[PDB]
């Protein structure tokens, strides 16, 4: 086996409903299954397999450990995975390491697993390469050291990963780690609009550039947009200029007055958002997703723009389709690529959280849309889960 | 690994009971298992493995999602599989894709998975090659685009698949797709009697010809019989002439007056029926199954004719044995071949549906009969399932 | 991979308790497991793996299908397996074929699976090679065609298998099938004392000879002893002369008066008995097992003799150790060999049946003893199962 | 594949929390899982996999077999394993052999499994190489022959194992076994302070030397410290001189007056302790763990000293971090090494026993800490298990 590189995307001009992983369709009291209580799912693929990752509360449904599953950080939280297609139950899952913030990616040769745990003021990112724990990175702003919640990205053996640290309501200057065979070989300090960046969804724009659509939880409903040149190891961040603001909450499309760099209103709070590249010979496609509600984590719409510069383009993103109706939960979303024999398949995954408050269990299904064929997006996704059962 | 081709069948002059997959033997309230609620099972084999496929309602027994399991189409329906031999439970199964109509086949190098989902009036057939979503095909008659419910058929890398679209009670003109490494490279418009063809059970008559025994749900109890030439990529459909009408419902054997092409009576309604080839040096054997009841989906009998032309032969099919008695349910049936070291084993599988109406769960077992040795077919298959438990 | 052959046995002079497979330790109502209800377990090893085989009633514990589990023949009975070491549950097991009498063996390249089902008066032996059903053999005495209930024996690709047919209370003249790559290539008609022979436990004495210790269910408590020359394909049978009669029921040791060939008393009824070879350079060891009780299926003792001729030697077998106490069930026993890097390890497995009558479930654990090291057999095996739970 | 050897340890100056295996998070009555009841867990790694071993009472939670799970020795006890990461349930686990004292290790080519069973006064150690039972060793002091409860240690094909035998309250003179491909090829009689040594946690100090930190259950709270030279096959035992006494129970640090060899007080009783090597070019790190309580099996601290001689060094061990708080159970602890591509990762595993006395179930979680990165140990480990559920 050799190092993997991003290839030209497979043919197609539209996404379609691919797969639903809804493990709590089997968590009824009347049932005999043990789906794990999880959140922050993401997917990462290598040359033969895709892995469905999530962070678990180390508790199952049905079970006696529902209390505390709405929180994110605790000493029980672990990064888990199944082969994509398998239901993430107790027995099907594999536990990688203790983590309440994760990431993972395959470099052509081996899996890299990323897991942050530790106290709020001094958290720790841990790196696992296959079975071995290989490196760590330390909290630098002493306020919840955090990572992508989606796949990291490997090229020629070098895997790039966004980390962040800082107040959820204030400054969180992200950084990028260059990781090779489980070990950090460079720290990359981005320049530009670095005020607040977290939960970057990153992918390859080419063999030269990794691009991320990120979350600003404090200041803007515009997504910070990272451009990382992997040849010079330099990163730059500016807000997406598009009137189609991708964060939730958000104000009305186009209502933020001023040039591209204006913040301005409804900026506090946020959501991780899906983003994936369609690489063609002389054209680049950028696919994004955002909730159907402006304020709530309800529904999910898929958007697209071809070519241009996301930093300077005020033009609206074209609405491609409704992946999750307004009646269904649409929480975190993420991008990932499936590796076909000769080309790469861009896909958007959606976390669809089962939320009934703190007095009951709190977990998530995963819906997957992929680029396939031509036409328009045809069907939405439902979890089918009644939380009373 | 290289492309696969049909071969001479293994020696044998009779089918025998091979294996029952009855997952609901373990779905009691008093038990601790989670057999999936499924229907439309089928089996497809490659050079080392046979996968048992089905369409699931994403629901288990015991469980609290029985309502809507008598229906076929919904947003939750998925194409699943296990290694043949394994019980298709929640954990054992793998979820390939959302689909309420399915098919799959191995081409010698990789699995092609087929799955139709979407709305009634604009459904979508989706193709997966291994892990990658690779192609789609669109609804052409806008009335439930549908596919085989059994294995597609690959030769030298080219996999042929029957798709149909149109009214269940009127016109459904089927088409064939030629699929290579997950992408459609040719549409094949059949000629002849094309009024209504669905749920074709296809198989290789030789390296030149694919033949299918299909379902007319509207006009006839004779099965439409496809002959696809894979070298010229041309298909032709005519009704089976035999007096031994294979559909359910059906009138008495030989009661349809007129020449081969006559419809005539008890044609509305239908059932997918099993069909497999026994290829010998200078002789062909065609094996078929039909319900033991003329009107109801009860029982399953195995029939055989050697040589001749199914389009013009009015001779009765030889009754070979009773695979499922009149007291046991006999729903869909399908053909498949197991790959032995140097030769191919023809098999008929039978969906035995557990039907207690819409007020309880609705699922199936799968009975398997294969060509083996000489003599006569000796034993029938029962599910052993009590639906009150 | 190449054909396998019997090798010199691994060093050792005593058997010891190796492993207990007791699945119903997890079948409590208070539990969350699904151990399968089985009987007639046996084990067969290839160059890398040992598979634990049994015949299941297609039912679990806890479950609602206990009625009929004391019977042996029914339309639900299947041959199952797990990797030795795994608990045979619903999900862990693989179902090979319908069978109420079984056998299996590895030839160096692939598994041969053997399964008899069908009606009493016309039963059918079915052969599976890997995934393909390959051959059948027909009932020749029309009264429960039957087979070993233990591993068959392969050499140079030729697998030898005992089959029998005939009354349980009168004549059952056994035959041997030579099977190659799933297909029968010779029938071997044994000569000699052929009155009644069933459930042969067979093993290699050398590269030239297969020897079996069998059950006479009608006439004698002496075990018929087969000697099959695999080079000339000839088989001979005579009763074991030893005063240590191995069948249950049986009279007192040495109480049968007359020369080697005398029957005489308590001959009706019987049990399958364990038998395995310890092959040394200039010496052979024969290991056998028999119940501790003379009349009941309670207890299991291990016995040994070196060299000599089992047909003419009246000398008592040396008692080696008590594998199962009088207080524990001791039902069927069998021989098998584990494949070490350069040598073979002889082992005796014991079926320990949980018998509460017909009004409850009826299944079995498996105890394994193997040759290992020097000294004397040290510890007995209990199932630890309380049938009320 | 070729024989494995200890290598330079991976870069790192601190241990961090790596992974919790807490199978009883799933054993609620309201739950649908079957975690095995186990104790004495330990981990051993080969070049591609780590296996998490334990000794089971052949019982699950929930279950009806809780009575007797506080004891150690019985006829049901077995050595089991899962891939490290997987929850050790009835279905996930594999049963290696009957054993109420265990060990295991990988030699670069195959797994060696060690398991002691038998009666108190004549126990038997059993060796399994892959699937084959290969050798045994006999009781020499006739009072509970016993082994490591942690991984044995292989170099160039030779695997070294500590065995002991004798009163738990008096003399237990340990021996070492040199095991090659599952067969004992040398007995090694240690010299020196040999009064009482058991449950050695062993590791490679270098390619020349294996060092062990052991338990004296009778005379001292100092750990007997073995140094085995693998080239000459000689062993020597002396008590650890450090004032930081590692056993539990124990008096205050440095309260044992006298030279290094002095016993003196609170010596009766004890606990197996963790111990692993950090091998660097011209420096050795020795990592140890002891309970946080002096008297009770509560908490677990990690300690470290670099260089020097454990036999003569009276200096306090540096407190590195608190892996398990005083409020959480801290029972047996053990050392193991994970194999990275070019170096070895030292790790400490901690058995966290759920103890509610003999009137309920008795089992354990496993906490893992590994060397990763720089700084200081950051977070403790809780089981999260409520034993009423
Ligand atoms: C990226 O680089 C590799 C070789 O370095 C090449 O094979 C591949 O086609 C390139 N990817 C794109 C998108 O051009
Ligand atoms: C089909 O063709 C392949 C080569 O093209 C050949 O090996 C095979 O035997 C042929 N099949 C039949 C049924 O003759
Ligand atoms: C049996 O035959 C093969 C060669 O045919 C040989 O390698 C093996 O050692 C022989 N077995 C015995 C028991 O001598
Ligand atoms: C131990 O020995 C082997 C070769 O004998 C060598 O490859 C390895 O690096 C040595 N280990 C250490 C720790 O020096
Ligand atoms: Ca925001
Ligand atoms: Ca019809
Ligand atoms: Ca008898
Ligand atoms: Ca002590
Ligand atoms: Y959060
Ligand atoms: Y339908
Ligand atoms: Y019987
Ligand atoms: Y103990
Ligand atoms: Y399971």
């Amino acid at each position: 086996p050799e190092w993997t590189y991003p290839r030209l995307s497979c043919p197609g001009s539209t996404f379609q409903k691919a797969l639903l992983i809804s493990p709590h369709r089997f968590g009824e009291t009347k049932g005999n299954s043990a789906p794990l209580i999880i959140r922050e799912p993401f997917i990462a693929c290598g040359p033969k397999e895709c892995k469905h990752f999530a962070l678990t509360h180390y508790a199952a449904q049905p079970g006696g450990y529902y209390n505390g599953t709405r929180g994110d950080r605790n000493k029980l939280r672990h990064l888990i995975s199944v082969k994509l297609g398998k239901i993430p139950t107790v027995e099907n899952s594999i536990f990688h390491m203790a983590a309440w913030s994760g990431s993972a990616c395959h470099d052509g040769k081996e899996w890299t697993y990323i897991g942050v745990d530790g106290p709020e003021n001094n958290a720790l990112l841990k790196i696992k390469y296959g079975e071995a724990y290989t490196d760590t990175y330390h909290s630098y702003a002493n306020n919840i050291l955090r990572t992508q919640e989606s796949a990291c990205n490997c090229i020629g053996g070098n895997c790039y990963l966004m980390i962040t640290d800082g107040s959820a309501s204030g400054i969180s200057e992200c950084r990028f780690l260059k990781i090779r065979e489980g070990r950090i070989i460079k720290e990359i300090f981005p320049t530009g609009r670095v005020k607040h960046t977290e939960e970057c969804t990153c992918g390859f724009a080419s063999n030269k550039t990794i691009e991320c659509a990120c979350r600003d939880n404090s200041y803007t409903a515009k997504r910070p947009f990272v451009k990382l040149n992997v040849e010079t190891d330099t990163a730059e961040i500016r807000l997406m200029c598009t009137e189609t603001y991708l964060d939730t909450p958000r104000p009305d499309d186009g209502s933020i007055t001023g040039p591209c760099e204006s913040n301005g209103d409804k900026g506090s709070g946020g959501i991780k958002g899906g983003f994936v590249h369609q690489r063609m010979a002389s054209k680049i496609g950028r696919w994004y997703s955002r909730t159907m509600s402006k304020t709530k984590r309800m529904g999910m719409g898929l958007y697209v723009k071809y070519d241009g510069d996301p930093w300077t383009d005020s033009d609206a993103l074209a609405l491609s389709g409704v992946m999750v109706s307004m009646e269904e939960p649409g929480w975190y979303s993420f991008g990932f690529e499936i590796k076909d024999k000769k080309c790469d398949v861009p896909c958007i995954g959606i976390e669809m959280v089962h939320d009934g408050g703190k007095e009951t269990w709190h977990s998530a299904a995963t819906a997957i849309y992929c680029l396939m064929g031509s036409g328009q997006l045809l069907w939405d996704t439902v979890t089918g889960v009644d939380m009373a059962l």
